[PDB]
């Protein structure tokens, strides 16, 4: 699988004039606050992957935000909570078109409790996604060959999980309610960047 | 405090000609699937309320469901996500235009956790709930005295509530963040009726 | 006020040629093989109560027995499974006609979480049980006046709750699940005394 | 090795006139009121079985329910608290005859732990049960092999197990004790669809 | 009522001459290599109290030390697993004739949970016991009228509440259990002060 | 009580030429990223204090911050690592000579695990503090006599206390154990303004 | 390994004319109200064992007891506060003289946590101890080869194990420590079968 | 199989710690060292030997191995130093103050995770693996075998390799001056617990 590795931003757009694209993120850690946005991962469904690492201090990457921003583009994401909170503190732009596979399996597969995109993988594509890479150092100068794939492999199966989801949310007559969590998503993740990070805010307590 | 206790539902909407109506309701439990909706309240926020003792296996309240349906109309709830359910589960309509207390306290009374109707009327208004018929039979063939009294006071305060949460919204300028939890809310109550009521949809896991 | 107090056994069955009596007991402890039987009340639901110590190694007491025993007398208890066991490890035979005010407001109070004797007789009689004697000796030589009402108080109103609780039964048309709850409690309770009482038999684990 | 696969119902009943079948179910989840049947499985004990596949809001399986209500056959099953729920709402008949494997075990396997079918499988029959099919999509119009073999499997031993339990049942002189949970447990399960699920009606609290 | 207050140690041991002793002591805390012994308490059990003030760094306290070292005299404490191991570890005697009334209604006041002092007093005997000074600063040059007071009211009723404990004991068939239990609490708090203060030395894990 | 209530800073530093000052906060809640500084609170020990109403989005207070970087003027806090962070967070300056009461409790007394300002004010100054206005609008135009009253009695006492735990921690010979602590707690809340909050950096996990 | 398998008892004591006696026991649970005694195992130390089984009802095995209750000969347990308990309960006949290697594990084993008699037999002695065999029918009739040598392993090396502790305890000087424990475990084992199994009778609460 | 140097009791010399930074690990009975006694130190200068020093039961003195830890101008590096800083002080009597610690440097450095422990450190950092199965053993043996001896050393092997890669962390997160503090109060953190602090999180609200 072809894997573009590109400092700062992508070059251009032209592998991005499709209806939906895959995104995901590397970072120092889980808090956006404290830990940088280190890389930014796309693939637009064709087996290749772009790999954009981001510099420390990086306020700008041009043609990444404008995919992000642009309405009528999908982004696809495995928990975008985080990934969406983790680009608008970065770059100042939330994406507000977006579909999640943890959401979409919470909603369609109920017959299990796992519901992390290596489970997801293994079952809907019989495809093996490894987690070795997940904790290294992703704010290294120079990526290793296997940090590169792993931050590849994220992106390169959101369009086939998308499509075999959206077939379930139809099935099981749910589409209207996965809708409505998509678009509410993006406040979620402004809620964690605001500090309700650990509150559920719909519960009782 | 004048109470007008209706059968099966308000006999005209003389009293809600209105923008935005305080909703309450009392059941026989916390599960709508297995507790029947059995009192319904309504204020215009005059100091006066409607209590509408709703009957076992009543399928409509026509006038009721007009004012639920109004999109003119925003309904006031303290934790709106149990009354949107069961509303909606009995009489078949989602209110769609909302305001709830409680994600309200959550978003503005950060200096606390206790986010409960009692706390929240004592603490704004210098008003003391009691919280002692909450816990009674209310499908009752005939409602007691305190138990009418109760229902009613639920919704007597929400205005008053909603006037002052709206200012503490504004000043700290999360306006747009609670109208958007206003507009899951009702998704959020039908995931509820679909049998995620255990289950924060956002959450990792 | 009048409380018959007896030394082992009921003089004779005068009281009890009725459909329906209210058991309880006190004892050392909440274990049988450790903790001994010490009292057994019993009430016609008459305003009186009858209470018999049962003295240490005391293995038979015809009377009370023959009311146990007796099918077309109901056994009203309040948490009867705890009842059943000490009473039929003492005396060797288990009661198979029952009633549990406990199991009923389980199965009724759907409003609540509070299924205590106090609370049911503070919310559906106004009558007030105080719990300040249950931790005392109950295997004294003589027992104290604080003592003999206590013991006699909670049979007092098993009557009058059993009432109440059949017409709700009725109303959410819930009589045959009560009634096959009641009619396996005797081998719940034989199941604690076999070895199981920290097991809930039907639990997936 | 041989398994019959039909589409909505056995064809008849030829192959089940016999004193007991195993029986088995396969879901969208765990929740009868959300998770719709899709598979049960069927076996005499000869080494073989049907597997009938159930369409979604499919109301009658007229062959199946008449073995699921014939008082002559004793239905078995492993932890029938869940296939008798999603069985009952299902076709509205709730078998009443039944032999459950999970209960049995807790009742006889008191030198450990662990009672699931895989574990007994292994201790009694030195079978090794795999659930790797378990967390699939058993709603697929086309079940994989792996899918229907894993779904043979569950009830290929019912037989076998029953057996070997009631020698210990009788062993340990508990077929009494056995007997009133087997005949309790469609209660049980009645129990779970009317709101009890997360409630042992029988605890203290 | 009449209290003696001493400074390091009685002066002699002619109140003492007898065939049980009451001792309590107070500290800094409960962790006896960091927090001193503060003062020790005596009572022969006719309601009066000696309160013998141990200063920083004192090392022996020899007719108090006659009187812990004394196999004739049974020293009863409440919970002296406690009082054991400062005794000990600030004199370096360890007693070895003791009963305790925290064990002692563990073994026999098996109706209740609560085994501490106040509520043994309350029950057994209709006194009254104050915690309030059990928090205060026990090292102070000047101990409080409050502290005194406190300090002695540990004692007075110790002999009352061992001669009510024996009768249970007795009643009961667990004197040797309970003569064992006291043989072994030295030990108990030699392995608390050698390191397993955190273990129960007798536990699976 | 003086209270001298002021808008934005000290008017001056005419009350606060002293070698130790006495310091507290009032915010929208415990998080210093999303709830803005409300009030500073200061007393010199003299019996009165001053409040002063922090404008949100006030970046400067210059005599305030004056006395919060004089390395010869001590800090007292009571839970100082809060008020550290909130107030080098909202003026950019963090104080590096303090004083914790809480710490110094902690330190000393050692007899209780209740080392609240409460707590700590009835035991060593049998003064009552209520908190009862903690829970209120901080950010409101103007405070009430209530919340002025509960500000100013947080540092009204913190002199005393301070006096009392500097005898205890030179009795107990812990007087370098408690200025390390001390020392160490601006970098304490530094560590929880960059995101290690959560986080005991000291532990082993 | 000469394993010696006997029906009901020893046929002669001719092998256990020693010091030490290493036993062990199988059971159907560790309920010994419960589940019954089913093999005692035995060995002298000399690499060989005796493997016994005990039949439903039995009540007496003169030889076996003869060895529990001769207090010149050391019973060797691992964790014999159960077996303690189970052979005093089925036998009448509670030993007194006894040596426990997971209490000596706790006394010695300090460098860690894992006190199971695999993990000490690995690291003291290099021998690897299966339990696989632990769950299974204890009360068969005719017990397996690998149950014969799963009970016998059990016994084989407590005397090696009794050697290396001892020479722990002396080093660490915690002989007279231990020698409390021991004399201690016996009573522990009665409170345990008289009701006292899940409370440490030396614990405050 | 690297060249370790077993001594009893004490270096014989401080030839080999002409150096400013020491790497530095202890085995014990136990986590208590009220009651677990110090059995082994091992020191290494980071060439890729170390010492490893039996400690006997009762021993009062190690004059070289104390000179090194009161040197204000050698760093000692540990792994979690707070309980070897403890053991140490309790032992002998000196408390180090000149300190680097590998686990704490990890909780400021790898955000990226919830794994602080040596192994994962080495797997991560170095591509080392390290084997914890001679941790629980008896360190107190009269003779500690190969096993033990290799395991001892093992776990002061590689300290400087992983101080350079956390050092070079720090400064690009901006966080040296944030370890510094840690680092100066962990010899009071490692005294607190001595004095009887050691479950108590002091700086905690509750
Ligand atoms: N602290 C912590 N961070 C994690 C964990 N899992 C992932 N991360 C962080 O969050 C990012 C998520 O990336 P991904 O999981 O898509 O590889 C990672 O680059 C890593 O920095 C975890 O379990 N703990
Ligand atoms: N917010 C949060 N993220 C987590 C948690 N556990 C794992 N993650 C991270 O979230 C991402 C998605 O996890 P997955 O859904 O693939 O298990 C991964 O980077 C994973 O390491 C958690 O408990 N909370
Ligand atoms: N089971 C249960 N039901 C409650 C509880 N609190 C409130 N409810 C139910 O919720 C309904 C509405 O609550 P309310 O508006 O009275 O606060 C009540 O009529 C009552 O049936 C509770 O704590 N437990
Ligand atoms: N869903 C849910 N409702 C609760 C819970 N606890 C209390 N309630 C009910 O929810 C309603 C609102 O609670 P409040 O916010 O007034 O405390 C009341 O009827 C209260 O009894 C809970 O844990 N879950
Ligand atoms: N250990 C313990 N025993 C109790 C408790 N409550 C009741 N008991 C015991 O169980 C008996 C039940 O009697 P009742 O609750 O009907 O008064 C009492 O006589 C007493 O011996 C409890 O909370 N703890
Ligand atoms: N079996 C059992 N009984 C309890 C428990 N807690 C309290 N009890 C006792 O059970 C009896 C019934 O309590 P009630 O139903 O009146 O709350 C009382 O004697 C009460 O003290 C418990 O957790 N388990
Ligand atoms: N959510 C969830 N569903 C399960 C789990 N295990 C089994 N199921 C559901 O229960 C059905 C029956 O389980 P089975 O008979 O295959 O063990 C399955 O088809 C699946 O839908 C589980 O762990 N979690
Ligand atoms: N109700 C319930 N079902 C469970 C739970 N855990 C597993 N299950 C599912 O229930 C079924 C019982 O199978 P077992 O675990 O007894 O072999 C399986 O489908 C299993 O996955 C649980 O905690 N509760
Ligand atoms: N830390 C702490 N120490 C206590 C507590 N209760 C008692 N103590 C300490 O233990 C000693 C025992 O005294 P007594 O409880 O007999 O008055 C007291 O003097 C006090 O130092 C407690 O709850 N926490
Ligand atoms: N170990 C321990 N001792 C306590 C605790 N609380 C109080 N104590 C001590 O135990 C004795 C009596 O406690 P009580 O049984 O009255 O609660 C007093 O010496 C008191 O200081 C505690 O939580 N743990
Ligand atoms: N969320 C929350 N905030 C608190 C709590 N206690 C105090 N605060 C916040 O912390 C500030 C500290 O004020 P103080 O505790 O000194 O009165 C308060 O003004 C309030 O905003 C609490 O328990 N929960
Ligand atoms: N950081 C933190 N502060 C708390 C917590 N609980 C209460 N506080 C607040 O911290 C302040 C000091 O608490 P105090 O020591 O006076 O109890 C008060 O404002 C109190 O409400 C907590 O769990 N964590
Ligand atoms: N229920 C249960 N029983 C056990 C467990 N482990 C051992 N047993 C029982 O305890 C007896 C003695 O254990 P063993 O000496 O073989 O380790 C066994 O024969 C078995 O009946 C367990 O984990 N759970
Ligand atoms: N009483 C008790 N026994 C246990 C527990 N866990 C395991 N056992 C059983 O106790 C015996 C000794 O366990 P070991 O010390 O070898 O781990 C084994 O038969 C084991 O299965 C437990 O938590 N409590
Ligand atoms: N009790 C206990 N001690 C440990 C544990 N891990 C390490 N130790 C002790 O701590 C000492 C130092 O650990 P090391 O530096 O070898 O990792 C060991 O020699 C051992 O005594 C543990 O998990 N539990
Ligand atoms: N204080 C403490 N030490 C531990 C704990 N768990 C493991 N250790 C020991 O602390 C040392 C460091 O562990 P590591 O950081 O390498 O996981 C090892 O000797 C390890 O065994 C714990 O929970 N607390
Ligand atoms: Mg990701
Ligand atoms: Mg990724
Ligand atoms: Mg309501
Ligand atoms: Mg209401
Ligand atoms: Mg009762
Ligand atoms: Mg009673
Ligand atoms: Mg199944
Ligand atoms: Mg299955
Ligand atoms: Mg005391
Ligand atoms: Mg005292
Ligand atoms: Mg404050
Ligand atoms: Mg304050
Ligand atoms: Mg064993
Ligand atoms: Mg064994
Ligand atoms: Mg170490
Ligand atoms: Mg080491």
């Amino acid at each position: 699988t072809e894997i573009r590795v590109h400092q700062g931003d992508l070059p251009n757009l032209d592998n991005y004039r499709i209806d939906a694209v895959a995104v995901d993120t590397e970072t120092l850690g889980l808090q956006p606050h404290r830990d940088r946005l280190c890389v930014v991962q796309l693939s637009s469904g064709d087996g290749t992957a772009d790999v954009i690492q981001i510099a420390k201090g990086q306020k700008s990457a041009p043609n990444l935000v404008r995919l992000l921003s642009d309405r009528d583009i999908t982004k696809i994401f495995h928990f975008g909570r985080f990934d969406l909170a983790i680009l608008a503190h970065t770059f100042g732009v939330m994406p507000d078109v977006v579909f999640c596979t943890k959401i979409a399996s919470k909603l369609t597969r109920t017959y299990t409790d796992r519901h992390g995109l290596k489970e997801i993988c293994g079952e809907l594509l019989n495809v093996n996604i490894s987690k070795q890479q997940q904790s290294s150092d992703w704010a290294a100068e120079t990526l290793s060959r296997a940090q590169i794939e792993y931050a590849a492999s994220d992106v390169l199966y959101l369009h086939r999980l998308k499509d075999i989801f959206e077939e379930r949310l139809k099935r099981e007559e749910r589409e209207s309610v996965a809708k409505a969590c998509f678009q509410f998503l993006p406040m979620r993740a402004n809620l964690d960047l605001l500090g309700w990070s650990e509150i559920d805010i719909f519960a009782h307590s």
